[PDB]
């Protein structure tokens, strides 16, 4: 506990830019694409107020756009003064992706026609298109192969206090590992985090912050609609934050909250306002509606599973359930917790194999051991019971493919 | 229920099947079948044959069937088993576990064959384990998977009894002949034999 991540002041002007999001949409191959950037100010609406979109490719500016306020009619009652949606055309964009990082800069200008800024925010953008068809998650049109890990924020000296380096330690370290994605295990990241990840090229699951597995059911809470409100504003917020980074392809729900109206709910909620990214959810059997992939973790190869309520299928059957067609790819699998990773092999020998089988992610990244120190001053890791604290759960805190220092095991 | 028609002889095997002008022959052959035996009830699926490849010839025998007779499925293995003729995929020889990608026409492992993209139809093989001679080596594989996936729902061996012919010596013994024993030739030699039981249903 504690304010363990950044603290800041920001000026802002009275009229200003509250809200942005940037999309970017394609032509069958890819030549052609049109950027739109959806831009919300508060304050004295005026005649005179402008929003000006220019997008950069290094010290290029390769498109650029200028509206007045005013969006285009929605209901009876008009349209969003307040609002204005800029469109670009960019023909032959460098497409993002985990394998080549491409960006572009965008620049976001509140100003008065005659040319007086008030305010600029910016972000970097990254042209990619994400997408589920016939089965397959594809990546601006391409089947992806999962190469994944789950990460939680962890330092053995300062706790969960996350840092630049420390970040950037783990980038390359995955990366140089082979790995091509992240999943935010089990909320969201640090602000930097997906600036980096945007930057050095990793995909990424954004998952709400939402996690009840003490209960009894799991979903004691997630079928209740009095707990809908904490839950909604755990999701949106997410969303609203996170939504124009390139490197989030898939929205996430949260961890182990079992299965209930209000995951269905959500799950609605942002397919309505973010159609770019698919939503998965892994509570109540992997495969409900409030999912779009089948997400099971340690769901075995070949051995199923048959657990009452929540089986956990042998992948390569699970596909072909009766009436079963999405993609599936493991939220966790392959628990790295001391000597293991046995028959990793076999995992990649059916992702290879099965067009629908894309992937999934390891369990875990980093040991979630803490250093202490002996009468000698001399630091060691220490787990679960070693603060005096209980009840707990002794070593199942450590299943890091790397020590807390991000040594290699 | 299989209508009396394989060109399996023809390069490519659709040569025929493709051809408007063969339509007529091809039609008899299935129309009149489907007018004798749509009474019975042992009869549970319609086929449109073997080994023909995959011509248009079989779309529109396909449709005939299902618009005359809806209460039978029909399946067709040829052009690659899982053809717009066939609403069932029923492969020959695919294997359990290893995909055998023949180009334009492959075999995949069945338990894939079921979740390629798009697919949806249950899968039963025509074909499978082969038992020629000392045969049937892995059979329990197959069993294994068939209960395991819902939509494995089994398949047909190949196959019941050897095609072997009683020939008598000299002394007026008989003994078992196969291709090439009557100065027939050219001749497939011991192909005709892949019987769970010989010629005289003796058990294998
Ligand atoms: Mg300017
Ligand atoms: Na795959
Ligand atoms: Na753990
Ligand atoms: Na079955
Ligand atoms: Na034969």
């Amino acid at each position: 506990s504690g304010i363990f991540r950044d603290v800041s002041l920001l000026h802002k002007p009275t009229t200003q830019i509250s809200d942005f999001h940037v999309a970017t949409r394609f032509n069958d191959d890819f030549s052609r694409a049109v950027l739109e950037a959806e831009v919300q100010m508060c304050g004295e609406l005026r005649d005179y107020l402008r929003v000006t979109v220019s997008l950069w490719q290094g010290e290029t500016q390769v498109a650029s756009g200028t509206a007045p306020f005013g969006g285009e009619i929605i209901d009876e009652r008009g349209g969003y003064a307040d609002r204005v949606t800029l469109r670009l055309n960019v023909e032959n964009p460098k497409l993002w992706s985990a394998e080549i990082p491409n960006l572009y800069r965008a620049v976001v200008e509140l100003h008065t026609a005659d040319g007086t800024l008030i305010e600029a925010e910016a972000c970097d953008v990254g042209f990619r298109e994400v997408r589920i068809e016939n089965g397959l998650l594809l990546l601006n049109g391409k089947p992806l192969l999962i190469r994944g890990v789950n990460r939680h924020e962890h330092h053995p000296l300062h706790g969960q206090v996350m840092d630049e380096q420390t970040m950037v330690q783990d980038i390359l370290l995955m990366k140089q590992n082979n790995f091509n994605a992240v999943r935010c295990s089990h909320y969201p990241n640090h602000p930097l985090w997906y600036t980096l990840c945007d930057r050095y090229g990793l995909y990424v699951v954004d998952e709400a912050n939402i996690e009840t597995h003490g209960m009894v059911p799991m979903n004691r809470l997630t079928d209740d609609p009095r707990w809908l409100p904490a839950m909604s504003e755990r999701v949106t917020r997410m969303v609203q934050r996170d939504r124009n980074h390139p490197s989030v392809i898939i929205w996430s729900l949260g961890n182990e909250s079992g299965h209930g109206a209000n995951h269905d709910a959500l799950y609605r909620w942002i397919k309505s306002v973010d159609p770019s990214r698919p939503v998965q959810y892994e509570g109540g059997g992997a495969d409900t509606t409030a999912t779009d992939i089948i997400c099971p973790m340690y769901a075995r190869v070949d051995e199923d599973q048959p657990f009452p309520a929540v089986p956990k299928w042998s992948i390569k059957k699970w596909l072909s359930l009766p009436g079963e067609t999405r993609p599936l790819i493991l939220c966790e699998y392959a628990h790295a917790a001391g000597n293991s990773l046995g028959g990793f092999a076999k995992y990649w020998q059916a992702f290879r194999q099965y067009p629908r089988l894309q992937g999934g992610f390891v369990w875990d990244w980093v040991d979630q051991s803490l250093i202490k120190y002996d009468e000698n001053g001399n630091p060691w890791s220490a787990y679960g019971g070693d603060f005096g604290d209980t009840p707990n759960d002794r070593q199942f805190c450590m299943n890091g493919l790397v020590f807390a220092d991000r040594t290699p095991h």
